[PDB]
Formats: structure tokens, C-alpha cells, sequence
């Protein structure tokens, strides 16, 4: 079984949205969702930190499908990464948020810039990887220095980097990813 946190960056400079629901539904009709089988929560982060939904929330595919159709863009003026992939660590990985015992976690990370929490950013990583959370991250690179930007990502990425990193031209490309990222997952 698999525990798996999609972590979104849902500022303002993300756009289009449709095209991040868009990576939502592509990416979970690939699975097999329920309380014995693979579990998804959603974070987005911007102005504030926000569980979309809890792991356990939902025990069919179907019903996840529906729910992520309804994520809504909340917005934010900067880049929080550290922030919403640490809310999603010490909170969405939890037992009261239907984090399984034993069962493996799985984070995917998406956004479009370095973060203004930098510093922290480090920290962040290493906390997760003593807590084995296997990490998948995605640069998108164009929006409606780049190279910071990408190493920034890739280095939150798990080992290795190779398999673990994304990056993609623009939102509209995300949907081109889920296959690789599907398969990968699921190892
Ligand atoms: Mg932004």
C-alpha cells in the first residue's frame, strides 16, 4: 500500500489552474484508491497551508476524481515550498489524517519557483528523509534565474535525482508527466 501527499503550490503565478486539476485527474485515475490499497491527501500552499483532504478521507477513486475536480486556486504573492512540503510532513502524514501504520509515505511536490522560505528548505528535506518520505518534485519552468530554481527542486527530490525529478515547460505540460510518474510511484 501506499500513503502519497500531492503538495501544490497554489500562488498566484501557478496559472492555468485547470491545468494543475487537470494533472490531478490524470494522475489519480491511474490508481486504485481506498483504505487497504493506495491513499491520497492533497496540500496547497501560497498565503496559507491547506489540506485540501486527508488520506483517509476518501476510499474510492471515483470519489477522489470528484473531489479534486473541486481544488479551487487560493492564491499567494510568493514561492512557500518549505512551508508546504513541511505542513505536509509533520501534519498530512499523520494518524489523525489517516496516515497508515507502517505504510509507506509518498510526497509530490509541485511548483513554478525558488522559495522565499529558502533557508529552511534544507531542513525541511533532511526531516523527511529520516522519515523515509519518498519524494517526487516538479519544476515548472515557464510562467504566465531559472537554474537556482531547477537545482532548488531537484535537491528535494529523492535519490535518485534522475527518477525522482521532473521538469516541465509549462502547467499545460504536467498531464505529459503522469504516465512516467504513475509507473514510477508504483516502482
Ligand atoms: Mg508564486
Amino acid at each position: 500500500q501506499l500513503d502519497i501527499v500531492i503538495v501544490l503550490d497554489g500562488s498566484n503565478s501557478i496559472y492555468p489552474w485547470d491545468s494543475v486539476t487537470a494533472f490531478l485527474n490524470d494522475l489519480l485515475e491511474r490508481m486504485d484508491i481506498g483504505p487497504k490499497q493506495t491513499q491520497v491527501g492533497i496540500v496547497q500552499y501560497g498565503e496559507n497551508v491547506t489540506h485540501e483532504f486527508n488520506l483517509n478521507k476518501y476510499s474510492s477513486t471515483e470519489e477522489v476524481l470528484v473531489a479534486a475536480k473541486k481544488i479551487v486556486q487560493r492564491g499567494g504573492r510568493q514561492t512557500m515550498t518549505a512551508l508546504g512540503t513541511d505542513t505536509a510532513r509533520k501534519e498530512a502524514f499523520t494518524e489523525a489524517r489517516g496516515a497508515r501504520r507502517g505504510v509507506k509515505k509518498v510526497m509530490v511536490i509541485v511548483t513554478d519557483g525558488e522559495s522565499h522560505d529558502n533557508h529552511r528548505l534544507k531542513k525541511v528535506i533532511q526531516d523527511c528523509e529520516d522519515e523515509n518520505i519518498q519524494r517526487f518534485s516538479i519544476a515548472i519552468l515557464g510562467s504566465y534565474s531559472t537554474e537556482k530554481f531547477v537545482e532548488e527542486i531537484k535537491s528535494i527530490a529523492s535519490e535518485p535525482t534522475e527518477k525522482h525529478f521532473f521538469n516541465v515547460s509549462d502547467a499545460l505540460a504536467l498531464v505529459t508527466i503522469v504516465k512516467t510518474l504513475g509507473e514510477r510511484i508504483f516502482a
